[PDB]
């Protein structure tokens, strides 16, 4: 299929990367109830492409930023990225 994952190099600690050079990043927001984001089971993130099921971080904390490869627009680094907000509920 599409994909598998993106963020497993940075999520569950991510610290930041980016912001600057050409706006190339994007902004979406991850619905994800408290059970899956502290063992960390799967949701659909929205892309540029479509909905695709990402499999989340162990020990997520709402307001984590996970990283989308590809899911935002060619730029600075060639290849923008997603930030997800990761909402727990």
């Amino acid at each position: 299929m599409q994909t598998d994952l993106f963020y497993t190099m940075k999520a569950a600690g991510s610290g930041g990367s980016g912001g600057s050079g050409g706006s190339q990043d994007l902004y979406a927001t991850l619905d994800v109830p408290a059970p899956i984001a502290v063992v960390g089971g799967k949701v659909r993130a929205m892309t540029l492409e479509g909905p695709v099921e990402v499999a989340v971080p162990p020990r997520t904390q709402a307001g984590r930023k996970l990283r989308l490869k590809g899911k935002g627009f060619p730029g600075p680094a060639g290849r923008g990225d997603l930030y997800l907000e990761v909402r727990i509920t």
